[PDB]
């Protein structure tokens, strides 16, 4: 039967093989909702080929490419089966990848969607929590498209755009700190501190009116409620690059600081991405708890299992879906308010886009 | 009959007169705990002098003084009535305040509740949302009263360190906010923006580990959850002094850039005090909401009532008192994890004091 809706799966992505970093860099840098640059036509170019080599060598040290296209398809399968007999009268559903920066495109989806002949499409950002560099960006990919080649779509959008407290992802957290917990010598697990950790961000952006650290910090709250704050925790911040400032404390600054503090028992807990990637195979799992930990002298650090395959997540997944659908919503609330001291005349254009949609 | 369980109302305080105020920026800028200076012992007392025409004239703007001991004793008394039937074992009970910088100062409290011969002592912060310049502080002053004087305490202590979430707290936002929203014209309701306001932190602070900001999140987003996402919602950072960085965006340009941006009905919720201070009467009140907004053509601007002398707010500090007996706890799991990069021995040494507490 013919696919009747399509759920876009929006991810920056990651280069699967070592001959992807490359266009994967370039790609990156010449985004301007993720950073502007002095001439970013030409800057980025030279940016990509000088990190390559780099870039190459921490994707090798991980096994040779980023997992997130095998965790998106597996999570995209099992959501697909799930929806199909939650929403029989919206079934057959189909997903679509749109990765940000690595192929199958953003736009590639599109084209495929649009060809397919889907009466409905969402965009669902797997960002749970939204930034502007994140979720923002792939928004506005969508509607450059439509814009960009002239046309008008040929599917009813709408987006589900955030998503930081929902039960069953929370409920999928809270497991894996568990599952992880009970990995500690049992002598030490009242000792364990549980370090939240997410991507950061520059200041800049943060005080421009991004809403991520907020909408972190309440992903953070839940997971801790549910756990019924069994363990100390912190919300830390991670992947920082460049000389300008950035949100801290620093993920790194924070281990050492609670080792040489006498804190020597640490759970880190990813809370900002429902795969593995390049931020817990590389940065977490050899930058820091491989090098770091052992130079300071930790006697346990762990990392809970990203989300990954777990069936509660495909599950998470389709109830957003479902409740997206039976809601008629176009978009979150908080989408309709742009940020406060935005200066990026695309972010009111993909708002009125999703908003304006048809039913 | 003889007091048997006193409960320390902990909150920083304002002068209640212009000749209150030089001895409030006196002791406020002695203090090693929220801010170091060079030659603080008389660098103090310099800032002060310098800073007491200016501070004088934004209390006379407001009426003369800070109303936070009316708020705070006109809820104290309203717990207490309450507690005395909630909790007949633990009665009667007492409220003491404990103001850090001016009368009655923590250690005046302290003195009196020793000489009132109580068997149980509860430092109960009366910011909800914990930051070592704030709660810490006043926790630390406890600990230092007994090192100085140099003998141990003759009651037994606990505290309530913080309460970011607590349900009743939760509640009385949502009803000040529902309250406020009714009196916009009725065909701006659903167009009216709601901005949380909340004291801002120099980064320095922020980036040592501080759980302020992300405490202030969670509140946030349980009332947010309790209104059903009714109106859309930033999270802004107010009372920058000084030129360090701090935690943004501004409230003041958050307001300026909404306003120049078309959104032009803008609800303010202080979401870090539960009375009425300096920060709501003069800052947001005058300098933002009358001065601010009229340069930039507003067209609707309100600060929700605070919580001041609502009834339902001196049930939630009944029920976390009460709760608190209840479970016999001595502070919050989170007290017991000082900050990753602390640089203050006193830290440990205070929160020892409250873990190691005999029952
Ligand atoms: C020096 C050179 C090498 C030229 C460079 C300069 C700047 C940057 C750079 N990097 C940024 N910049 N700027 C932003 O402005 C914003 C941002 C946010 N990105 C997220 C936010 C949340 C996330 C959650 C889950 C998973 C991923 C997430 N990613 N990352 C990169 C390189
Ligand atoms: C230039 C001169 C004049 C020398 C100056 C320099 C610096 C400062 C200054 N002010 C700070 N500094 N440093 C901190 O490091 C931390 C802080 C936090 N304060 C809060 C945090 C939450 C709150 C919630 C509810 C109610 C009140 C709250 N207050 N305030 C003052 C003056
Ligand atoms: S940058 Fe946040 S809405 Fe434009
Ligand atoms: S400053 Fe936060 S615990 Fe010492």
């Amino acid at each position: 039967r013919k696919p009747k809706t399509g759920i876009l799966m929006l991810n920056m992505g990651g280069p699967e093989t070592l001959g992807d970093v490359h266009d994967f860099l370039l790609r990156l840098f010449l985004d301007r909702d993720l950073m502007t640059l002095p001439i970013q036509n030409k800057l980025a170019p030279f940016i990509a080929k000088r990190l390559t080599p780099k870039i190459q060598e921490q994707y090798r040290r991980i096994g040779g490419g980023s997992p997130i296209k095998i965790w998106t398809s597996k999570q995209g399968e099992g959501m697909v089966k799930l929806l199909d007999e939650l929403s029989p009268n919206t079934a057959p559903h189909k997903y679509y990848i749109g990765f940000r920066y690595v192929h199958p495109l953003t736009e590639e989806a599109i084209e495929e969607m649009e060809r397919d002949g889907l009466e409905r499409a969402i965009a669902f950002t797997q960002y749970p929590q939204y930034s502007c560099s994140t979720t923002g960006s792939s928004l506005n990919a969508i509607y450059r498209y439509y814009n960009q080649v002239g046309r008008k779509p040929t599917m009813k959008w709408s987006t589900i755009d955030r998503w930081p407290t929902h039960h069953l992802l929370i409920q999928c957290f809270a497991d894996h700190i568990l599952k992880e917990l009970d990995h500690f010598p049992l002598e030490k697990r009242s000792e364990v501190v549980i370090l939240f950790s997410a991507h950061s961000l520059p200041m800049s952006v943060v005080n421009r009116g991004d809403p991520y650290p907020q909408e972190v910090s309440a992903t953070v709250q839940k997971v801790m409620e549910r756990l019924e704050y069994c363990n100390p925790y912190r919300l830390v911040w991670q992947s920082k690059v460049g000389p300008m400032p950035w949100l801290g404390p620093q993920t790194d600054e924070s281990i050492k600081g609670l080792c040489e503090r006498g804190r020597k028992n640490i759970l880190l807990v990813p809370i900002a991405f429902t795969s593995d990637h390049i931020e817990t195979l590389y940065e977490l799992d050899i930058e820091y708890s491989q090098v770091l930990a052992k130079e300071c002298g930790v006697e346990n650090i762990r990392r809970a299992e990203s989300l990954n395959g777990n069936p509660l997540f495909s599950k998470a997944l389709a109830d957003l879906v479902h409740s997206h659908i039976q809601s008629n919503e176009l978009c979150s609330k908080q989408l309709t308010l742009s940020c406060p001291l935005c200066v990026n005349p695309v972010c009111r254009e993909t708002k009125s886009f999703f908003t304006s949609q048809q039913l």
